């Protein structure tokens, strides 16, 4: 099951480094990340990452939307878009 | 601690359709529920709903996506945009 999340609230450059934490514990984790924008939002799929996991990253989205400010958005499992990319 | 959530991925008539069941759990949780378009997107505003209820809405958003094949997104606490309405 993947996991996706928007970032928003800010230029891409702003965004970037606040996902750059992100992208680098997904990739310790062993996940693949694929990034795309949407406008102005930054779209992020995270995938090859199991239950727990996906509990950590979204533990850590949490913590850079209050570090920087930005807002975090999450799909919820079920979602049409979860597998349906 | 308010919950933001967007409906998407089908018309609006569509949307409310599939959003009306979580509005009137939500309505006898005692919550505040407000509603606004966004483009497209359908977003839900959730106040005066504690943590349990929270969680029990969540679930209730996943069923309402896999029912009615949307895609539920919901906004990560700490998010700028929970606090700055």
């Amino acid at each position: 099951m993947e996991m996706d999340i928007r970032f928003r609230g800010d230029d891409l450059e702003a965004l970037l480094k606040a996902a750059i934490e992100m992208i680098k514990q997904a990739l310790k984790f062993g996940a693949t990340i694929t990034l795309s924008l949407d406008g102005n939002d930054l779209e992020i799929r995270i995938t090859g990452v199991p239950e727990q996991v996906r509990k950590e990253l979204a533990k850590e989205a949490e913590r850079l939307a209050k570090e920087f400010g930005i807002t975090v958005t999450r799909t919820i499992r079920g979602s049409w878009s979860l597998e349906h990319h």
